[PDB]
């Protein structure tokens, strides 16, 4: 077994490097992002993911700057970072390992001609909304919400948002690129080429993930923006002049046994008007998640549900009175 020893800087806290040794290094992902590895830390025995990207000499890495300041139970944790080396330098992000993704779990169910039990749809969606409530409180927009970027530990039912390669602090009056976000999950303002969009593009993407988990397939597919806009229009109806300036019965969209609270939540996330969409914190508070607030709720495997109510002042800052719903009496 090959052991690699590096001098890495801890993610959170002041810049004080340490020797870090890891082994059992294997490639687990390859794409436009770069390469993701799996490895075992020699000291603790803990599994880690290592995202390796090409580092520009000219500037500081935006993903690293964002990740160093994030601390949330539903966001993948940056343990360390280090630089490595023809004649080019790479930035390596040592993250907490999470074994599965919502993409892979949902695909197991789709191929088996079935849908993910609604208890999981609530757990995953609720935890995704918490992660968005947290990043959005600092003005940070993920800009790439999709099932592959939603990590899962299937045994504990914990969801962790990953991939901050497109994330950016959105400042009012500053223009932003419209070519971020993956096909199927782009908000209609991004399809229309808006550069003045807000963090609500993340809420639309999350609404696309929710509808997909309920349906067993993407709600707005299409290989072009015009095809995707046709699928959006089939469900939401034709956008008014006011709606276009700002950027079908929903019950007939899903299978008959679909909970009406789930359908009501989709209609409030998937709206043409960016300001009409729910905020992540308001989505957390929706009646679709009431089952998670029940003191007797348990996972299908018999275990207790993960931490769902440990809200901080920062997390609640968008609407502090929502704490009366969000933190139930038993919590
Ligand atoms: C294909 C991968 C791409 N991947 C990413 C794309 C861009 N930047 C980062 C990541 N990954 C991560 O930040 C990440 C952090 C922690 N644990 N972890 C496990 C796995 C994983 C990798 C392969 C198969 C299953 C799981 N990926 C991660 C997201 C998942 O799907």
């Amino acid at each position: 077994s090959k052991v690699t020893t590096v001098v890495a800087t801890p993610g959170q806290g002041p810049d004080r490097p340490q020797e870090v040794s890891y082994t059992d290094t294997k490639v687990i992902g390859n794409g436009s992002f770069g390469v993701v590895y799996q490895a075992k830390l020699c000291d603790s025995g803990e599994l880690v993911a290592i995202k390796k990207v090409l580092q520009d000499k000219r500037f500081k890495n935006r993903e690293l700057q964002i990740m160093r300041k994030l601390d949330h139970c539903n966001i993948v944790r940056l343990r360390y970072f280090f630089y490595s080396s023809k004649d080019e330098v790479y930035l390596n992000l040592v993250l907490d390992y999470v074994p599965e993704t919502v993409y892979r779990v949902a695909r197991h169910y789709s191929r088996a001609k079935q849908t993910l039990p609604v208890i999981y749809v609530k757990l995953y969606m609720y935890q995704l909304f918490r992660s968005l409530a947290y990043i959005h409180s600092f003005g940070i927009c993920h800009r790439d919400i999709k099932p592959q970027n939603l990590l899962l530990d299937p045994d504990t039912a914990v969801l962790k948002l990953c991939d901050f390669g497109s994330a950016k602090q959105l400042v009012r009056g500053e223009p932003n690129v419209s070519y971020i976000c993956s096909r199927y999950y782009r908000a209609p303002e991004l399809i229309f080429g808006a550069t003045d969009y807000t963090s609500s593009i993340d809420v639309w993407s999350a609404g696309c993930v929710l509808a997909e988990l309920l349906l067993g397939q993407p709600i707005f597919p299409g290989d072009s923006g015009v095809d995707q806009l046709v699928e959006i229009i089939k469900v939401l109806g034709t956008p008014t002049r006011e709606q276009i300036r700002e950027m079908h019965p929903w019950t007939k969209v899903f299978r008959p046994r679909t909970p009406p609270e789930a359908i009501a939540l989709c209609s409030r996330l998937l709206e043409y008007t960016p300001t009409a969409r729910l905020t992540p914190l308001e989505a957390c508070a929706h009646s679709f998640f009431d089952e998670l607030r029940d003191p007797n709720v348990k996972l299908p495997n018999g275990r207790d549900t993960p931490a769902l109510f440990n809200f901080t002042t920062q997390e609640l800052s968008s609407n502090p009175p929502l704490a009366t719903i969000l933190i139930p009496p038993h919590a």
